[PDB]
């Protein structure tokens, strides 16, 4: 039942709308990454709200958890796409936005990209199954919260525990749980580096000709700083 649901709600293909019939430029590549980020966020919201037990969360915490975990969720999924679509040879942000090393460099997000490429390879080296991937991604949604607590922390704690239990079941073991939780933990530092880069870019966006969609500008200026200033932190296993 649980896995039937995760498979059923898994987002389909999302395109960036990027113009690949034009020479690469920082401004065009980043505007497309931002646009793709917003397109994916729309799907992450619909995905999250259809997750088993998500409605158990207080209305106020439902949106907060999505916004705080959004980047990490995208990173994990992108890494899986890169692994399955091109065997980690390139970063598969979208069918129309595939990054080779030249683009990783041009984007000025090279360090972050190489770490995501490594994550992509991890899916292969650890022989992560599609089902482990699905359960792990759902768990990512409940892996970062405010130090001052959610409106109803207890309901969140219950749901997160339930998702960890589903992972236990998929695995069923100690050695595998160790590997998977280690992998999950590695996503956070990557999201953090992307958060910092996105924040800095938004602040100077008007100086580099980079367009930020309304919805993205809001999250990056209201939610992301809570994470960067230490008010909202990831829940690490290790
Ligand atoms: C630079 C920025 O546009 C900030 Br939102 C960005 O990180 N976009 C973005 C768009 C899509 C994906 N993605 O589909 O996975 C990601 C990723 F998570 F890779 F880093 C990032």
């Amino acid at each position: 039942i649980f896995l039937n649901v995760l498979e059923a709600i898994e987002p389909g293909v999302v395109c960036a709308g990027h113009d690949n019939n034009q020479p690469d430029s920082f401004a065009a590549l980043l505007s497309s990454l931002n646009e793709l980020g917003e397109r994916q966020l729309v799907h992450v919201v619909k995905w999250a709200k259809a997750l088993p037990g998500f409605r158990n969360l207080h209305v106020d915490d439902q949106m907060a958890v999505i916004q705080y975990s959004w980047m990490g969720l995208m990173v994990f999924a992108m890494g899986w796409r890169s692994f399955t679509n091109v065997n980690s040879r390139m970063l598969y942000f979208a069918p129309d936005l595939v990054f080779n090393e030249y683009r990783m460099h041009k984007s000025r997000m090279y360090s972050q990209c190489v770490r995501m490429r490594h994550l992509s390879q991890e899916f292969g080296w650890l022989q992560i199954t599609p089902q482990e991937f699905l359960c792990m991604k759902a768990l990512l949604l409940f892996s970062i919260i405010p130090v001052d607590g959610l409106k109803n922390q207890k309901f969140f704690d219950e749901l997160r525990m339930n998702y960890i239990k589903e992972l236990d079941r998929i695995i069923a073991c100690s050695r595998r749980f160790y590997q998977l939780t280690k992998l999950l933990d590695s996503v956070q530092p990557i999201a953090r580096e992307l958060h910092q880069f996105t924040f800095d870019l938004l602040i100077k966006s008007h100086m580099v000709s980079v367009d930020f969609p309304e919805m993205m500008a809001e999250i990056i200026s209201v939610q992301v700083p809570k994470i960067l200033s230490g008010k909202v932190k990831p829940i690490y296993f290790h």
